[PDB]
């Protein structure tokens, strides 16, 4: 069975422009803002205060919504620097059994750091941002998701993964690194998919890995990284284009815009690092350069940019509907 071949050939069904309109009237920026985002701007290393809270704010988000979303907590045990560790990935699927899903994902946890002049470090851009933008799409595409529940299909649905333990304890390697993912990753990969196949794994469902890091800073210029993925990322383009067209944007020029359609000088380790070396097509949704406040504690809800989270949360939307055929 070919199945796993249909995501190569698989295409969007372009919005037309009053489509592109009532995606970017559905989103409401500011609900996210108190909702969404707010409540995720705690120091929530693992194992802490903060960690347990943020698992159970996302859940409780999701929990909301009425299309048929299916939790699961991917808890383990690692050994790590600072000691043994329990992670916990939140993954979240609709339609689970569906052959074939798009997956968007981002980290929940954020990095440690000692309380420098009574400050803590809340990973803003980095990733409470991401998180909340995923939610918010969430939310924002429920009635259009609901559908999702019922001849004349592709076997595909979405999953929202919140992978724990990205963040490196000490320095960064190897080992020191990417905890949540590294391990959902070759849980996935040798879970047979659907159940009872032959041959087929979870990781044959993942179509295309939508990872969102670092948003938030204003200008972000994202490059292209992978080619065996440019044709998203040219969709992606497009999208942004066809939304300032239509004026659907905040403070945008086509001069000072995200997708840029050149390439990447180095390579990034992120959660897709797993998942893109046994073949899993990635789509890194990371700016090039990082946020000026990148690992500073100035990373704060004081240095997010309002309309370029929104712009970015519009555009997010109307590929994951297109992708989805919604
Ligand atoms: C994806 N992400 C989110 N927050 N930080 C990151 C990256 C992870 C990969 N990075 C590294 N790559 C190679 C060697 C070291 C690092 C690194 C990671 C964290 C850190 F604090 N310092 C360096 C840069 C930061
Ligand atoms: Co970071």
């Amino acid at each position: 069975s070919a199945w796993p071949e249909e995501k190569n050939y698989h295409q969007p069904a372009i919005l037309n422009s009053s489509a592109l309109r009532q995606i970017a009237e559905g989103t409401s920026i500011s609900e996210m803002w108190q909702n969404d985002l707010q409540p995720l701007l705690i120091e929530r290393y693992p194992g802490s205060p903060g960690s347990y809270a943020a698992r159970q704010h996302i859940m409780q988000r999701i929990q909301r919504l009425q299309a048929d979303w299916v939790l699961e907590i991917d808890t383990f045990l690692s050994q790590t620097p600072e000691g043994e560790r329990s992670f916990s990935n939140i993954i979240s699927t609709l339609n689970p059994t569906a052959k074939r899903h798009l997956v968007l994902a981002c980290h929940y946890d954020s990095k440690y750091f000692s309380h420098w002049n009574n400050r803590v470090f809340v990973g803003a851009t980095d990733s409470a941002v991401p998180c909340a933008m995923m939610l918010e799409l969430a939310r924002a595409l429920d009635k259009k998701l609901l559908s999702l529940k019922t001849d004349s299909k592709p076997d595909l649905s979405l999953q929202l993964i919140f992978f724990d333990g990205e963040e490196a304890f000490l320095h960064w390697s190897p080992q020191d690194s990417l905890y949540g993912s590294r391990h959902l990753a070759a849980k996935m990969a040798s879970t047979p998919h659907p159940p009872g196949a032959r041959g087929t794994s979870q990781l044959h469902g993942m179509d295309l890995l939508v990872l969102l890091d670092l948003i938030g800073a204003p200008n972000p210029t994202f490059p292209n990284f992978f080619p065996n993925s440019a044709r998203w990322f040219e969709r992606l383009q497009a999208i942004e284009h066809e939304l300032h067209e239509l004026g659907l944007l905040k403070d945008h020029s086509l001069e000072g815009r995200y997708f840029q359609n050149y390439s990447y000088g180095g390579v990034i380790q992120d959660d897709h690092i797993p998942f893109l070396r046994r073949g899993v097509p990635v789509l890194h949704l990371i700016p090039s350069p990082f946020p000026e406040v990148w690992h500073t504690m100035d990373d704060n809800e004081e240095n997010l940019d309002e309309s370029t989270i929104d712009n970015l949360n519009k555009i997010l939307q109307v590929f994951v509907l297109e992708y989805l055929h919604l």
